[PDB]
């Protein structure tokens, strides 16, 4: 076929019930994730091709960057609760990987303050049980697919994007193939 299991995607032999329709995993420590966000705008281009009525979910993971990696998953939970994903994503990536000015929870917090979230609001969200369960969700979703690598996308709890089997000569052509593959899997 044009789209084949093991080529543009793999199938989970252990499918995950009740999973979000389009589920994406990343880490601010993850170099390809930086590319996916900054250079390729994958999430965005997938959205532009998804049928509407489809919701898009993105979660952070713990298994990179030890202690700070976990701080980052809590901070992303804060970003999700406050609805400010789009204001912190870029400065978090660049603070971790480009300028390397993020070294502690306090530096993560500085990024949010600078992005305009109030101190009081950030620390209250940081310490809230709504953020604790949001952290719990992120971990559970990753756990459910025995996730050992990022970036990673799952569709309908049963297909996993396989970007290694797509062309990388052309950045734009890669993205479209990637997004079309999500759409195909979506309609499957």
């Amino acid at each position: 076929a044009q789209y084949e299991d093991g080529k543009q995607y793999t199938t989970l032999e252990k499918p995950v019930a009740g999973a979000p329709q389009v589920l994406e995993f990343f880490s601010f420590f993850c170099p390809h994730c930086y590319q996916f966000e900054e250079v390729l705008h994958i999430s965005d281009n997938v959205k532009k091709k998804l049928p509407e009525g489809v919701k898009m979910t993105k979660y952070h993971v713990n298994f990179m960057g030890g202690d700070l990696g976990k701080d980052l998953t809590q901070a992303w939970a804060v970003a999700m609760a406050l609805g400010v994903e789009d204001k912190v994503t870029v400065p978090l990536f660049e603070g971790v990987q480009k300028t390397q000015t993020i070294r502690s929870a306090s530096d993560i917090r500085d990024v949010f303050i600078n992005a305009g979230i109030k101190g009081e609001e950030y620390d209250a969200a940081w310490n809230s049980f709504v953020v604790k369960s949001l952290v719990a969700q992120q971990e559970k979703a990753a756990a459910d697919v025995q996730l050992r690598g990022v970036p990673a996308m799952f569709v309908n709890g049963k297909y996993q994007l396989n970007p290694q089997g797509m062309d990388t000569s052309n950045m734009d052509v890669f993205v479209q193939q990637y997004a079309d593959t999500v759409k195909y899997l979506s309609e499957k």
